[PDB]
């Protein structure tokens, strides 16, 4: 049972607003003992902004968005979530969920990343969308 971690929520919001991610695994699937957030942009790699294990805790976050922004695992649907609160106009990247297991050295192994979610940050704008 290979993690394929499915995302969604990916969309604008305005600088200063709220954005939650939600990415299930595999439909309803576990075999993920460490997992993560990144944010991954056009030439840049993907940079640490969460992590969540099988408990002991599980929370990680930068300075500048200090405990604006949480994270939760919920395996009863196999999904994880990132609410992240006051977004910044540079949080305008493809972020990405992570997975795998625990190495026995004490490391943390993301083995699994996910599809990609575009989040888009407008500087305090919005974008109409007709059908």
């Amino acid at each position: 049972m290979q993690l394929q971690l499915v995302e969604s929520g990916g969309g604008l919001v305005q600088a200063g607003g709220s954005l939650r991610l939600s990415c299930v695994a595999s439909g309803r699937t576990f075999r993920s003992n460490a997992m993560g957030w990144f944010r991954q942009a056009p030439g840049k790699e993907r940079e640490f902004v969460a992590a969540i294990r099988w408990s002991g805790g599980s929370t990680y976050y930068a300075d500048s968005v200090k405990g604006r922004f949480t994270i939760s695992r919920d395996n009863a649907k196999n999904t994880v979530y990132l609410q992240m609160n006051s977004l910044k106009p540079e949080d305008t990247a493809v972020y990405l969920c992570a997975a795998g297991v625990w190495r026995s050295s004490g490391w943390d192994t993301p083995d699994y990343w996910g599809q990609g979610t575009q989040v888009t940050v407008s500087s305090l704008e919005h974008h109409h969308h007709h059908h």
